[PDB]
């Protein structure tokens, strides 16, 4: 199975409640995402 | 019990995000839902 | 306002992973919720 591709970088982000991974595939502008809590831990 | 992520694959086809497990035998894994886009 | 990850882990027993964040005094994560198996 040559559909998943590699993760190239993970980002998050705290405003949008958002993580955003960039995908090792194509012209390098292909992103997953997904929703995410955010919190400060402690 | 969490265990460090050793790969994480994104697949566009099934929409969703395969983490590799850093556990047992090596073949445990995380997956989730995820959307999958082209910016811009 | 998106923020590097510093170290990604992923649990079973709570079903989810969490990536913690370069940001701030650094205890800021994302978690969310996964599927977690073991394949084979
Ligand atoms: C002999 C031995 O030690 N064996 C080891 C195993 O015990 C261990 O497996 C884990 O074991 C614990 C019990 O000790 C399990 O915890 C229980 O889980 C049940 C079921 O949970 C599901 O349903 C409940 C209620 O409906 C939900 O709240 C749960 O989230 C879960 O449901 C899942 O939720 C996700 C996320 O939303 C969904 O994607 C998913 O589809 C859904 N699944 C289903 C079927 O609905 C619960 O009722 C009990 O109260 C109790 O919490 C735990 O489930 C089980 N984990 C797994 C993945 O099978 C394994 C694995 O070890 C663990 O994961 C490793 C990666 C690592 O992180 C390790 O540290 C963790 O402990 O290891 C065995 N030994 N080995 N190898
Ligand atoms: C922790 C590794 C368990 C590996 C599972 C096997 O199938 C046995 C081996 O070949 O060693």
């Amino acid at each position: 199975a040559m559909a998943p591709v590699p993760v190239t970088k993970l980002v998050c982000d705290g405003d949008t409640y958002k993580c955003t991974a960039y995908l090792d595939f194509g012209d390098g502008r292909w992103v997953a995402q997904w929703d995410t809590n955010v919190f400060h831990t402690g």
